[PDB]
């Protein structure tokens, strides 16, 4: 009873309605002020503001609606990091319609097993993609419609998104007047990510609560204005998606590179004075290399964050280092757990944790072949119980029952402990 680690009280109350309703509500506030960036792209210098994406997620929402989609459906965006991967996301979100990021590097076997997985109606793609979810749409006839992100006429006899939304919507509609679908957050499909790999239902209700901690000044992002992220995370990764999705909430500028370059990132880290820098475990290493660091103006830059992905304590405290940093914002989480649900409290670091327990969680420590809950300092099997945690393996319960037990506990594999001040450090 005083060994299990609760998070605690979110610093605000959990917000009513679905992922999509909240959403579509901060979305709205943000494209009402003119010129407040949603996305910019490192490579091609573009920026596109909070208004044009809220009409754009608005319009594709309705169309989408209005060609048949509804909770019984599901779509894919399958593309590489871009302006528009989250326009079908935002749209499919707003009318309950679950939203499969399928990995663009994926091979013909793995692509065709993922969408396999998630029997998408509309699969969104970008130009270099169209090639394999060709060749994947004859062995799934579930695929009815293929439409182009990144293209403003046709191509390739395939309709592109403004093409597919004037072929639906009627004459003269009004992204302002737009009311998103509300339905039980419990149950309905939002998201489908991949984890022979699985498919991980998470639920509106999960990302409603993420949307809680990213919001939230100590176990997210506090909500000041003319405040920019640069991610080289894959949108189709969870702690690319949640990290994100969190970040158009917040009403961020969203820094992006499709492919990652040592210059072109710092150089953008310096130039669009970035706060916050995110990068995958691999990266982190990279940069723990790089040298090149001294040279640019990071003076802005605030934190380094991975979303919730493992890193070893040595390579964090040098990538700290070069960037002139007290420390990583570090982040313990799984797919299946939506997004991470141990995270480095605001200000609150310690070498080697990963963080405290967040709101609505909790977590336990126990014996690797007993299950008996552990003390403080004690290390063994790392267990946590909350409301991120997925609804499920998309159609496999066999899996989802030697993760998940029957009282709520996930299961992670991964040894861990506490400290006496609430901290988790993984071995």
């Amino acid at each position: 009873a005083k060994n299990i680690m609760h998070g605690p009280p979110p610093f605000y109350p959990l917000e009513d309605g679905t992922a999509g309703e909240q959403l579509h509500k901060a979305m709205k506030r943000y494209a009402q002020v003119p010129g407040t960036i949603a996305f910019t792209d490192a490579h091609a210098e573009v920026n596109i503001t909070y208004s044009e994406y809220f009409e754009m997620a608005c319009r594709l929402a309705e169309t989408m609606k209005r060609y048949g989609l509804g909770l019984q459906h599901h779509i894919a965006v399958c593309s590489e990091n871009s302006l528009q991967f989250f326009m079908p996301v935002c749209g499919a979100l707003f009318i309950g319609v679950g939203v499969a990021p399928t990995n663009d590097i994926y091979n013909e076997r793995e692509l065709y097993n993922s969408l396999s997985i998630s029997q998408p109606t509309i699969v969104f793609c970008s130009k270099r993609a169209l090639q394999k979810i060709l060749g994947v749409q004859k062995k799934l006839p579930i695929i009815q419609k293929i439409v182009i992100l990144d293209s403003r006429e046709d191509y390739m006899g395939k309709q592109s998104m403004y093409s597919f939304i004037e072929s639906h919507l009627p004459a003269g509609f009004n992204e302002y007047d737009y009311i998103p679908d509300s339905f039980d957050r419990e149950t309905a499909t939002a998201l489908i990510m991949n984890s022979l790999p699985k498919g991980v239902e998470l639920t509106h209700k999960n990302i409603c609560v993420r949307f809680s901690h990213c919001r939230d000044p100590v176990f997210g992002n506090q909500i000041i204005p003319d405040t920019a992220i640069l991610t080289v995370i894959p949108f189709h990764h969870g702690f690319g998606m949640f990290t994100t999705l969190g970040y158009l909430t917040c009403g961020f500028r969203i820094v992006l590179m499709y492919r990652f370059e040592e210059e072109l990132f710092l150089r953008s880290l310096q130039d669009y004075k970035i706060q916050s820098a995110l990068l995958v475990p691999t990266l982190f290493s990279f940069f723990a290399k790089s040298t090149l660091v001294d040279k640019y103006d990071l003076s802005n830059l605030h934190e380094i964050a991975s979303g919730g992905a493992p890193l070893a304590k040595e390579v964090g405290e040098a990538v700290a280092k070069r960037f002139k940093l007290p420390g990583i914002r570090q982040g313990y989480g799984l797919t299946e757990t939506t997004s991470a649900i141990i995270i480095t409290p605001e200000g609150d670091d310690k070498p080697g944790a990963c963080g405290k327990v967040v709101p609505f969680f909790s977590a336990k420590i126990v014996d690797l072949d007993t299950g008996k809950t552990l003390g403080v300092n004690q290390r063994g099997e790392l267990c946590v119980k909350g409301p991120m945690i997925m609804k499920g393996y998309v159609n496999n319960p066999e899996a989802t029952s030697a993760l998940i037990d029957k009282d709520g506990w996930l299961h992670s594999g991964d040894i861990a402990y506490y400290d006496k001040d609430g901290h988790f450090f993984i071995v």
